[PDB]
DNA sequence: GTCAGCGCATGG
DNA sequence: CCATGGCTGAC
């Protein structure tokens, strides 16, 4: 994560749903926000939570009265993607993972918050000829909000990934917002090489295998772009081996390959997939978030969750919107 | 609960 | 043509 030294945030407060692992908060939290209620189900999110904030997220949201919420002023909430990416079945709404946008849309209503804030992929935008992004702007258009949204790779703010993805901000309409903007992008100066650890550490990720076939030469001058440098099997997610000369692949949470969730890459030589702790770097997490032990829950919870940098800027810009009331 | 081989939509 | 992004069956 970046340093933020002029805190646009101070004095507001925000609640957490569907927290995962706290991604929202540590990038609200930087600004000077405060948390004043979480919602997580997932029993290991509620462990690496606990451990790094100090309480516990309450339980399943589709069973919680909407009324006991504490007031706030910034709802944040990056809900369930299955039911939209590209790499699945695309069920929409008609999938029971793909309702939980209603559960939001009941919580507005009656909490009337300043600032609706919300996250997914880059599909959402396009799934159902376009039919599903439309339902979303207009029930917030007649809840009394107006819509923005916009689709961001992560390579153009700092972080060597691959990753694109859809953020909606919604601000309630007596406020009268009219200057609120998308922060403009910049050279990449990291790459996957310099995120690495120390070879003796990472010596049990290795892998030989002899269906390696090699489909191009390792490149000599870094870039922004992913370079494909062989392949195993059949080539399919979890074949592709990749260099770390170039950016990292988008990191999943039900991946499969022999290189599950993270891709394959060739390192002094040899080749191997990315450690914990190397996850937790491409995603702009602090060298000081304490993962969980369970090395397995860890690589599913890093694949599920959103990058610490973007969401930073993004809520700069939100602050500095809401403190322009001139005369 | 963990592992790995898949199979096809979407965007050039 | 060419490259990328979860589901399902096995123990
Ligand atoms: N019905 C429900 N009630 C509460 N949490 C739910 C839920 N359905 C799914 N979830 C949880 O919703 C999360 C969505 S992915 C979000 C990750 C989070 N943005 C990050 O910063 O890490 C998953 O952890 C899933 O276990």
């Amino acid at each position: 994560m970046i340093e933020i030294k002029d805190k646009q945030l101070t004095g507001l407060r925000f609640i957490d749903l569907f927290a995962g692992l706290g991604g929202f908060r540590l990038a609200l939290e930087s600004c000077g926000a405060e948390c004043v209620y979480s919602n997580e189900w997932d029993k290991y999110a509620q462990e690496v939570y606990e451990m790094n904030f100090g309480e516990k997220p309450e339980g399943d949201i589709t069973q919680v009265n909407e009324k006991t919420i504490p007031d706030h002023d910034i709802l944040c909430a990056g809900f369930p993607c299955q039911a939209f990416s590209i790499s699945g079945k695309q069920k929409g709404f008609e999938d029971s993972r793909g309702t939980l946008f209603f559960d939001i849309a009941r919580i507005v209503r009656e909490k009337k918050p300043k600032v609706v804030f919300m996250e997914n992929v880059k599909n959402f935008a396009s799934h159902d000829n376009g039919n599903t992004l439309e339902v979303v702007k207009n029930t917030m258009n007649e809840l009394d909000y107006s819509f923005h949204a916009k689709v961001l790779n992560a390579l153009d703010y700092g972080i060597p990934q691959k990753r694109e993805r859809i953020y909606m901000i919604c601000f309630r309409n007596d406020l009268n917002i009219q200057n609120f903007q998308f922060p403009k992008p910049f050279e990449l100066n990291t790459f996957v090489k310099d995120l690495l650890l120390p070879d003796s550490e990472v010596e049990h990720l290795v892998i030989d295998r002899k269906d390696l076939v090699m489909t191009n030469q390792e490149i000599e001058q870094t870039t922004p772009k992913t370079v494909r440098l062989g392949i195993v099997g059949k080539g399919g997610q979890g074949e592709r081996i990749y260099s770390t000369r170039g950016i990292a692949i988008t990191l999943s949470a039900y991946g499969g390959g022999i290189f599950a969730k993270t891709g394959g890459y060739l390192v002094n030589g040899k080749t191997r997939k990315l450690h914990p702790r190397e996850c937790a770097r491409v995603m702009g997490y602090p060298d000081s978030y304490k993962v969980h032990p369970s090395t397995s829950q860890a690589y599913k919870q890093f694949g599920n969750s959103v990058v610490i940098n973007v969401l930073q800027y993004i809520a700069y810009n939100i602050g500095s919107s809401l403190n322009f009331k001139p005369y």
